[PDB]
């Protein structure tokens, strides 16, 4: 199944297996991402920061590689990884990498 994730108009596509590999994340948990399902367009819609998403998605494709894009403020991106609930063990690697 191809999944279409629509972030403020920018559509990202990925395979269901890819998201499911991190089952305790907003996107990896059907009960969580479904709260965001758009029945009308058959895609999940997020009214959020666009540039932060390449990184949220690569996190799943890469097997857990969490890198903030150079042009996304520390605070914007941190709010985003928190919302997508990427997990304590990655918020940590993220913290070590950033300075705190």
């Amino acid at each position: 199944e191809r999944v279409v994730i629509n972030v403020s108009g920018l559509r990202f596509e990925t395979q269901l297996k890819t998201l499911n590999q991190f089952p305790d994340t907003l996107l990896g948990n059907p009960q969580k991402r479904n709260r965001y399902y758009d029945p009308l367009r058959n895609e999940y819609f997020f009214d959020r920061n666009r540039p932060s998403f390449d990184a949220i998605l690569y996190f799943y494709q890469s097997g857990g590689r969490l890198r903030r894009p150079v042009d996304v403020p520390l605070d914007v991106f941190s709010e985003e990884i928190k919302f997508y609930e990427l997990g304590e063990n990655a918020f940590e690697r993220y913290r070590e990498d950033e300075g705190f």
